[PDB]
């Protein structure tokens, strides 16, 4: 519905692995009087990036929640190349920048507006049945200062529909500090392994993005820096089926705390949900106000 023609290239906003997004300007009438859209595109187009980015195109469009991020249209040639996605420009940028530049204005009341708004919009994704896979804050866009939303998929998958877990391993590498032990050993991707790393996201939250304090960090000062290579994730197995965690971080409450511990039981079953989750942060906040 968008032709390139008039996509006015202003700035790039952020950088990813397969893909990035642009700041761009819709603008037909060529009078600086268009909108302002952010324009995600493919750095190398093979047909198997091609399908998968055609697979979340559909998906996004599917979606729509006041914290998931606005799908606006296509844009593409000659042909059926080039192809671009067009989404609503959220001008905070990332949730992880925005806190780690603000870091002396965000209580913890803010910081749990954020989770539960984080949890509505990951509860919303799985009545869909989708897995979003790489949940982190620097998947999290601000709206403003009172809305945050999630700001990308190009990982997330739909369940088949006799099963509730999906075996996929890609080929590069992965945000291995932010996977569920199952998903490092059998691949295997649900619900829960979204619960387990809502609870990083929370991590990071409240270590307010200290770059010290970062889940990589933590995670192999704990295993040792000597270690490289595969072996990391080796290592990272059993550090994590030992009941290794990371640490509480500074100025947490040992509520906040409790619900982290909670999302990373190593069995799959017990781990809260999404609905539950959004009952005790929103409990918490209203003792806290
Ligand atoms: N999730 C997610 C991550 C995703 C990456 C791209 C490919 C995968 C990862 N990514 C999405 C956005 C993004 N950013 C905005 N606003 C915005 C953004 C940045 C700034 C900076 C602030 C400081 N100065 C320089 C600009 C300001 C405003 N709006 C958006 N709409 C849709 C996406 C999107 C940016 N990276």
């Amino acid at each position: 519905q968008f032709e390139e023609r008039h996509l006015k290239f202003l700035q790039q906003l952020g950088k990813g692995n397969f893909g990035s997004v642009e700041m761009c300007r819709y603008d037909p009438l060529q009078d600086n009087t268009g909108e302002v859209v952010a324009v995600k595109k493919l750095q190398h187009s093979t047909e198997e990036h091609l399908r998968d980015f055609e697979r979340e195109i559909e998906i996004l469009k599917s979606l729509q929640h006041d914290n998931i991020v606005k799908y606006k249209g296509v844009c593409y040639s000659a042909g059926r190349r080039n192809l671009k996605l067009i989404m609503e420009y959220l001008p905070y940028g990332s949730l992880r920048d925005y806190l780690q530049k603000h870091k002396e204005r965000i209580d913890h009341i803010k910081l749990l507006q954020y989770t539960s708004q984080i949890c509505k919009g990951m509860e919303y994704l799985g009545t869909k049945r989708y897995i979003h896979r790489d949940l982190a804050t620097r998947n999290i866009l601000v709206e403003n200062e009172n809305r945050v939303k999630i700001g990308d998929f190009g990982l997330t998958k739909v369940l088949p529909q006799d099963k509730e877990y999906y075996k996929v391993k890609e080929p590069g590498e992965s945000p291995i500090f932010w996977y569920a032990p199952e998903s490092l050993t059998e691949s295997k991707f649900s619900v829960a392994s979204d619960v387990w790393s809502f609870g990083v996201v929370l991590y990071e939250l409240f270590t307010y993005i200290e770059k010290s304090k970062s889940p990589p960090a933590e995670f192999m000062r704990m295993i040792g820096n000597d270690k490289q290579g595969q072996m990391i994730v080796f290592h990272l197995i059993e550090l994590l089926k030992n009941n290794g965690r990371l640490p509480r971080p500074d100025g947490c409450p040992d509520e906040i705390y409790m619900i982290m511990t909670e999302c990373w039981n190593n069995n799959v079953n017990q781990r809260p949900s999404f609905r539950d989750l959004a009952l005790r942060v929103d409990q918490i906040r209203d003792n806290m106000a």
